[PDB]
């Protein structure tokens, strides 16, 4: 008994960028359905859960530091739904995850190999 929002969750932007985030956003959703499910689509801001679209967004803020300079990092969260204060823990167990992290890491397993 808790459907979305349907407040922000707008899916694609330039029609291009949608494959990739669809990508990472079913992989993401799918692994973690498996703990914390969703009523349907799982959604929160505007797809900021790929490795392409995470990180444009910091790079473009100016880097992690420049959102932490402003304090701007607990807003910002908010709208991709990745620190919601004490839920911050779920969601990022979540996405730490074996299998969230495996089903990522085929993207890049590169990453693998650098460890924590």
């Amino acid at each position: 008994q808790s459907l979305n929002p349907a407040l922000q969750e707008k899916i694609s932007t330039e029609l291009n960028n949608k494959q990739y985030e669809l990508f990472m956003k079913s992989l993401i959703e799918n692994c973690k359905k498996r703990n914390m499910p969703l009523q349907s689509i799982p959604e929160i801001g505007n797809r900021k859960i790929n490795l392409f679209y995470l990180y444009m967004l910091v790079q473009k803020f100016g880097g992690a530091d420049q959102v932490t300079r402003t304090q701007q990092w607990s807003m910002v969260a908010q709208r991709l739904q990745i620190s919601d204060y004490q839920q911050l823990e779920s969601i990022y167990f979540r996405i730490l995850l074996p299998y969230e992290r495996h089903m990522i890491s085929q993207e890049g397993i590169k990453e693998t190999q650098a460890k924590r």
